[PDB]
């Protein structure tokens, strides 16, 4: 996409959980299940506000535990998240360090979703004792996502991806150039 960001509607991803998604990089939180996506897909950098991932909805499915490769299941449910946040290339390497020259993380995954625990998404997705997984994602209509957006936290906040056709398309837009 514009800026060199790698923004595909479907693919393979790794998955983790995180706390504290109420002040996220898109500038609006949401009450439904939400995630941060790795910088190369988010479409912005820390401090620059929203990228084109903001507001888009994705169905996430875990199908492997990379730390326990002998584990065959059960995995969690498929969930639909709204992307509200950035998992930055600086400070979140093993999982979110994908760049244009090295587009996969340490698990060989070209995307990463950090699923917010606060609002319940991670409890639906991660079995007890298995808090990091790999699997798939597919962008879906936000008709498939339950929840309500939060209020704008600063000027330029954006979740307009929530009404956009799937990538390739432009809603909030990308900021600057993707990490190299
Ligand atoms: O930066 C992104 C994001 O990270 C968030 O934290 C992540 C963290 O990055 C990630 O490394 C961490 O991964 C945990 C994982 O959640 C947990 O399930 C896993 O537990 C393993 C355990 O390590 C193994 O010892 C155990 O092996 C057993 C075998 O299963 C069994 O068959 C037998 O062989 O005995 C073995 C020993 O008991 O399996 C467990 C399950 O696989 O350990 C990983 C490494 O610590 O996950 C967290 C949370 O997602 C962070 O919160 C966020 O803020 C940040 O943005
Ligand atoms: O008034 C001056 C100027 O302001 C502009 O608006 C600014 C606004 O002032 C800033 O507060 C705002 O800052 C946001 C950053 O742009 C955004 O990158 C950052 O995103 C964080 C997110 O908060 C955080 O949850 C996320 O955490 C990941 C962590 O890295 C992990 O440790 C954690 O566990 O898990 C998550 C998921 O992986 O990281 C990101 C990235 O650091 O959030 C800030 C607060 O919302 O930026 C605005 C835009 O520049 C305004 O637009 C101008 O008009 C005005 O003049
Ligand atoms: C070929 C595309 C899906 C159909 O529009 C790739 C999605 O990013
Ligand atoms: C859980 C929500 C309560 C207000 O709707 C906010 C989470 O961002
Ligand atoms: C995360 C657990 C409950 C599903 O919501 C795994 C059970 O499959």
């Amino acid at each position: 996409a514009t800026g060199g960001y790698v923004q595909q509607a479907t693919g393979q991803a790794s998955f983790t959980m995180y706390s504290g998604c109420g002040s996220p990089a898109c500038g609006k939180a949401a009450s439904g299940f939400t995630a941060a996506i790795n910088q190369l897909a988010f479409g912005s950098a820390p401090g620059l506000g929203a990228g084109d991932a903001c507001g888009r909805c994705f169905a996430l499915t875990g199908n492997h535990d990379p730390y326990s490769p002998n584990y065959t299941g059960p995995f969690g449910q498929t969930i639909v998240v709204k992307v509200t946040d950035l998992c930055p290339v600086q400070g979140d390497q093993e999982f979110c360090g994908q760049t244009t020259s090295n587009p996969t993380n340490q698990h060989g995954m070209p995307f990463h979703f950090d699923i917010c625990e606060d609002t319940g998404g991670s409890a639906k997705f991660f079995p007890s004792g298995h808090g990091a997984l790999t699997g798939t994602f597919t962008e879906v209509s936000c008709s498939q996502w339950s929840g309500s957006d939060g209020g704008q936290l600063w000027n330029g906040a954006c979740l307009s991806g929530e009404t956009a056709p799937n990538w390739p398309s432009t809603a909030c837009g990308n900021k600057g150039t993707a990490p190299s």
